[PDB]
DNA sequence: AATAAGAGGAAGTGGG
DNA sequence: TCCCACTTCCTCTTA
């Protein structure tokens, strides 16, 4: 099963949900969710995973925060903004 | 108040 | 057995 950080990185590369997520500075790996359209992206994540319940942005971000310690994704001090690690971007 | 981002402890589910 | 990689639920904090 695809990992959440890879799902997001793939969306950013493909441009498929450009109204829900976008790069802020792709060289730095910073990206930002849409305040008004992030829920559609969260729904897609849960359906891709086959989860029992409908996925929400809140639950998806709960998972995102767990990457802070290992470093794949870190929260940036800007609204709805996160940052991939150099290791994630290189792969 | 209404809305909402950001947070995390705790327990549940998958597939090793 | 017991960790993976989240998911689900609940409650709190700040703006």
């Amino acid at each position: 099963k695809i990992r959440l950080y890879q799902f997001l990185l793939d969306l950013l590369r493909s441009g498929d949900m450009k109204d829900s997520i976008w790069w802020v500075d792709k060289d730095k790996g910073t990206f930002q969710f849409s305040s008004k359209h992030k829920e559609a992206l969260a729904h897609r994540w849960g359906i891709q995973k086959g989860n029992r319940k409908k996925m929400t942005y809140q639950k998806m971000a709960r998972a995102l925060r767990n990457y802070g310690k290992t470093g794949e994704v870190k929260k940036v001090k800007k609204k709805l903004t996160y940052q991939f690690s150099g290791e994630v971007l290189g792969r």
